């Protein structure tokens, strides 16, 4: 083969040359120590990551007994927490603390908004999230169902000016909302001035200044007649743009061009359920670009620079001109063959993840060529790490990052950890998971998909669940989201570090979006996930109409959830659903499976936008398969459903794919010759063997599946 060998490791050839070739030069590691300390840590650290994931199935295989010796109708809720604390699943809650996390930027400690995540391996998007910190609110809204496209309003070819009223309206109305006028509203501004460092509004009957003059943040060109005007409110800038000449300033009393907001504050540049990758080609390709946009180099469209003011008094200023970038890893499961050991053991990807992300990372805490430092100027590096269970898991990954800075000469905690709750033993022994990583810890964050996957999986012995669409609103996720919020405030995280919520997936329902994802900041959220620029555009919104530090102040010593809500089973009760109800929800699942499924497989590719059942545009990420295949296990385990009704549902929603996928150039049909499809078969894998998957994982099999198709595409 072309590995190379070093120590017990036998490395990629195409990843061994992209590190020394590219990842390498200008960080000032010695290349042999380098790898000397790859070898070195996975060494050491691979039976911990066993033994680790061990325990997972150990715990899970106890759980399992236990729900199958009961026979009995609810659940004694003293005795199954009895059980749970005997087995060690549920750990002791530890002594109230605070985080030390020290180093960190102040897009993370202080200000809230929306986060934007996007998969690395696709370099255009990964350059438009990058770039996604400022945006055009007028582009947002025109361009999406915000301003409703009722008769008259639509979008054509070219500009409706009745449409763009309306869009200019609804910004004046913000405005008005976000940095209120002494008298008066936008509405009616007819001019804007700077004199004697305070920004001044002409109205047609008088002059007016900010309700709050310390709002007014700067602005561009000339005082007496400026390009732009600067404004802040709760810690986010939002800039009129001034030009009469331009396509919508013409219209415009004012001659505003645009109003531009600060939107995608931070990005996560996602390596894990975002992006298809299962061998060293495609983690090379991930890596290269996760480089490219440290160096600051990527082009595909370059990286945007910083924005230039004049402070209200005259003084010149920056503001910084992209997100904060953070790097999701995967998790603890996997391996992947971009290395494999002298049996030929793939080595775990999650260790593999913090060694090269971590290496490429020190690029962006120096200054490019393309150029000041693209990222990180309190020297710090911002890995989301998601998937663990429990604080041990999470003990473990401390120490990976402890042992990867040694090997790369960072200082102690240069590499922080973004805690996903995502899993159930998290969830349950969450304030233990913070403590064990209580100076590197930067965010946590709550989710749909991977944490109800968990849910079902865990209690799949049970009984039968709950529909999908049902489970979002059940007491045990309800409870959920609102302890995560209260135990990163008990740990001192306002003002600190992110507490976040999930994403929006409707990419086209903007307006629904506008209108609900508002609870989120409501509920203490200092930030939450949006699928797109343009949706971090519009959430933004909502961080102007709520000041989430002043909710997170409120919620302060609040404890709004308790063990037993936490630990209620989202079981379904006797005579929950008519037939018709079954064979829809059964479709929807096994829609949602294939339609996913076929673009990973056949293409690569781990996230877009995918028309569900009822043709709504949805971009979820790979957990959508381990709720729907979760779900349909356990349907399947517990009498719900046959295996002739999931066979049948296969068969019914694959040419409905095929149809929502032409569509595709490359796209190769699954029906009528579906045992020939090696997708329609991942899927067909995915439900029948879901409930033998560890802990409901998907990895495994579609890895599998994706090396498979690769194979025969190059015979
Ligand atoms: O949890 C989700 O629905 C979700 C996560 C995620 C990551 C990247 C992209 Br693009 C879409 C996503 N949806
Ligand atoms: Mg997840
Ligand atoms: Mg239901």
């Amino acid at each position: 083969t072309d590995r190379v060998s070093v120590g017990n490791l036998r490395i990629a050839r195409v990843l061994y040359d992209f590190v020394n070739n590219e990842a390498l030069p200008g960080t000032d590691i010695d290349p042999d120590s380098f790898w000397a300390g790859v070898d070195k840590v996975v060494a050491d650290l691979t039976p911990q990551n066993q033994a680790l994931l061990n325990a997972r199935d150990e715990l899970q295989a106890q759980i399992d007994k236990w729900h199958r010796r009961r026979v009995i109708e609810p659940i004694d809720m003293d005795a199954y927490r009895q059980f749970l604390t005997e087995i060690g699943y549920l750990l002791p809650e530890p002594d109230d603390f605070t985080i030390t996390t020290s180093g960190v930027d102040a897009e993370i400690t202080t200000t809230a908004g929306p986060q934007l995540v996007v998969p690395v391996l696709n370099a255009r998007f990964a350059l438009n999230a990058a770039n996604a910190r400022w945006g055009s609110l007028y582009d947002a809204l025109y361009g999406t169902d915000v301003i409703p496209e009722t008769d008259g309003a639509e979008k054509g070819p070219t500009y409706n000016k009745v449409r763009g009223d309306k869009v200019i309206a609804y910004a004046r109305k913000f405005l008005d909302d976000s940095v209120p006028l002494s008298s008066g509203s936008f509405g009616d501004a007819t001019g804007f001035t700077v004199q004697d460092g305070q920004l001044v509004v002409a109205l047609p009957d008088k002059s007016t200044g900010l309700a709050n003059p310390g709002q007014f943040a700067g602005y561009t060109g000339a005082a007496e007649s400026p390009t732009s005007v600067l404004l802040i409110n709760h810690g986010l800038h939002i800039e009129i743009l001034i030009d009469p000449e331009s396509q919508v300033g013409t219209t415009d009393r004012a001659g505003v061009k645009d109003v531009i907001l600060e939107s995608a504050i931070t990005t996560i540049m996602d390596f894990e359920d975002s992006v298809a990758a299962v061998d060293a080609a495609d983690k090379v390709l991930g890596y290269r670009n996760w480089l490219g946009l440290n160096k600051g180099d990527l082009a595909a469209r370059v990286l945007n620079r910083d924005r230039n003011y004049t402070a209200p008094g005259g003084g010149q200023f920056t503001l910084p001109g992209r997100s904060l970038m953070f790097v999701r890893n995967v998790g603890h499961l996997m391996t992947n063959d971009a290395i494999v050991d002298t049996d030929g053991s793939e080595v775990f990807e999650g260790i593999m993840d913090a060694l090269f992300t971590g290496l490429i990372a020190i690029h962006g805490l120096k200054a490019s060529d393309v150029g000041p430092l693209i990222n990180s100027r309190t020297g710090s590096i911002y890995i989301v790490k998601p998937k663990m269970h429990g604080p041990a898991e999470v003990a473990f990954t401390c120490e990976l990052f402890s042992r990867v800075e040694d090997v790369l000469g960072l200082p102690q905690n240069t590499m922080k950890i973004g805690i996903m709750d995502e899993e159930r033993r998290t969830t349950v022994n969450l304030k233990a998971c913070i403590k064990a990583a209580a100076d590197r810890v930067v965010f946590i964050n709550t989710g749909f998909l991977d944490r109800t996957g968990d849910e079902i999986h865990t209690s799949m012995e049970a009984g039968p669940m709950v529909r999908k669409g049902t489970m979002k609103s059940q007491p045990w996720i309800l409870a959920y989201e609102d302890h995560n919020v209260d135990a990163g405030l008990a740990a001192g995280f306002s003002g600190r570090a992110q507490v976040g919520k999930g994403m929006w997936t409707m990419t086209e329902l903007m307006a629904d979006m506008v209108e609900t994802k508002i609870a989120q900041p409501r509920a203490g959220a200092s930030t939450a996930w949006v699928p797109s620029p343009t949706a971090a555009t519009l959430h933004a919104l909502h961080y102007h109409q709520v000041d989430v530090a002043a909710v997170q102040q409120g919620l302060a010593g609040k404890r709004r959830a308790t063990i037993e809500q936490l630990l209620t089973i989202p079981l379904a009760k006797e005579l929950a659903w008519a037939p018709d109800e079954i064979r829809e929800e059964v479709d929807n699942n096994c829609q949602s499976i294939l339609g996913y499924v076929v673009r990973w497989v056949d293409q690569g590719v781990g996230a877009s936008k995918v028309p569900d059942i009822h043709d709504v545009a949805l971009m979820e990420d790979r957990a959508t398969l381990r709720i729907s295949s979760q779900l349909l296990a356990n349907w399947l385990r517990h009498g719900v459903i046959t295996s002739a009704d999931v066979r049948a549902s296969l068969e019914r929603m694959a040419p409905l794919v095929d149809r929502q996928n032409a569509g595709d150039v490359a796209y190769r049909p699954m029906a009528p010759n579906f045992d020939d499809s090696i997708a329609f078969l991942a899927a067909q894998e995915l439900i029948l063997s879901g409930a033998q998957q560890p802990n409901g994982y998907t990895e495994p099999i579609l890895h599998r599946r994706r090396r498979e198709f690769k194979a025969r595409a190059a015979e």
